[PDB]
């Protein structure tokens, strides 16, 4: 383990924080960890798993997903870009769901924690998977506070990449709600930067971003499909000991690369 550590070790040096990292090759097993049981902020990341929690819900209430959602201008908030723009309409869950993870959507994601008893209800879900370290505790905006120390809206690199895939490779969503979910996935344009430029082009990559702005706490989880070979699964957090530390998105790619380079 100290040849896989160390390239980690020595990044999140130069980077001036932590960095936390899990990876898994769905066909042999094999892994690589890096601090990959310590608890890292969520941010946005946790909007990927709301949208798979209310794809699961809809496989317990048939028409969920059409359900219109229509909102006041209470329910802005910061960072809503495709919610703003439907106020005078409303939009559907399904809509929201796609908001929330390719646009990171803030409202949306209120919306549909609403939908769900609030963060409890995700926390919940989460559970009902198997998951026993994630937590949401707060909603958009108060989630990204990242302050060092507090367990809330947290989770752990292997507990993000275990519930990812069983998500989206295993047995949690019914094959049309999985498809859906792995194609909202795969068309989140807000990664670019991150595990994605880790990745050969060829290769196609689903992923959720967070990036909390405060205390250089930013992160990427992602599924990765080589051409003729089983999945991939990785998640890397990083955060950082002071208020005004700046994230990286390149730091956040190098871990990737040392992980993917590191299985087998
Ligand atoms: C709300 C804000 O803190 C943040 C989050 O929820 O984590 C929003 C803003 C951003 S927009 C990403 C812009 N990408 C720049 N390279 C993200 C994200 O990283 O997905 N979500």
């Amino acid at each position: 383990t100290n040849l896989v550590a160390e390239p980690f070790a020595k990044l999140e040096q130069d980077f001036g924080g932590s960095i936390g990292v899990y990876a898994m090759d769905t066909g042999s097993g094999a892994t690589v960890s890096y601090r990959a049981e310590e608890r890292f902020p969520l941010c946005g990341s946790f909007k990927g798993f709301l949208a798979a929690a209310v794809l699961a819900r809809s496989q317990q209430q048939a028409g969920l997903l059409d359900t219109p959602i229509r909102y006041g201008k209470n329910a802005l908030v910061p960072w809503s870009p495709i919610s703003e723009k439907y106020l005078t309409t409303g939009m559907t869950v399904a809509e929201l769901s796609a908001a929330a993870v390719q646009y990171s959507d803030n409202a949306a994601a209120n919306l549909l924690l609403k939908e769900l008893g609030g963060p409890a209800g995700l926390t919940a879900f989460m559970r009902s998977i198997g998951d026993t370290t994630f937590r949401l505790d707060r909603w958009e905006l108060e989630l990204n506070s990242a302050i060092p120390g507090d367990a809330r809206d947290t989770s752990s690199p292997r507990a993000v990449t275990e519930s990812l895939q069983k998500l989206t490779l295993g047995s949690a969503l019914a094959a049309p709600q999985r498809q859906q979910f792995v194609d909202w996935l795969k068309g989140n344009p807000t990664g670019n930067h991150r595990i994605r430029a880790a990745v050969p082009a060829d290769w196609a990559v689903g992923d959720k971003t967070g990036t909390c702005g405060v205390y250089g706490t930013a992160n990427d989880y992602a599924v990765v499909w080589p051409t003729g070979r089983a999945p991939i699964v990785l998640a890397v957090y990083t955060r950082a000991p002071n208020k005004d530390d700046k994230h990286s998105e390149a730091v956040i790619a190098a871990a990737a690369r040392l992980a993917l380079e590191g299985l087998g």
